[PDB]
């Protein structure tokens, strides 16, 4: 509360850190459903359903000009790429194992970092 804080934690790393987990998600094999935006003129349904449509490409930019104001609303776009992902692919499809698999590996190194 006013004048009542709890101890700083060092968060001036946040941002270096959080480029190197995105490198990480950019060079993974399963990547390539996620590196550039959905082509919304030529994916029938995604532009309605998709609210609000995110990737790697976008969340690089965002990083990279200070688009983030915390180390947790960069999570929230990673995580966003993951659940549009299972919104609209089947689990049983190429593309929907590549979401899990990358929710997966970002989920690990995001404990790991900062956990």
């Amino acid at each position: 509360s006013m004048s009542v804080k709890k101890p700083k934690r060092d968060d001036s790393k946040d941002l270096a850190l959080c480029s190197m987990i995105l490198t990480e998600m950019e060079t993974h094999e399963d990547a390539w459903p996620f590196l550039l935006p959905v082509n919304l003129k030529l994916v029938p349904g995604y532009k309605k359903v998709i609210k609000k449509p995110m990737d790697f490409s976008t969340i690089r930019e965002k990083l990279s000009s200070g688009q983030y104001p915390n180390l947790e609303t960069f999570a929230l776009d990673v995580r966003l790429v993951f659940d549009n992902c299972e919104t609209f692919n089947e689990d049983d499809s190429d593309i929907g194992r590549a979401g899990h698999n990358m929710r997966k590996y970002f989920e690990k190194k995001w404990t790991d970092t900062f956990k």
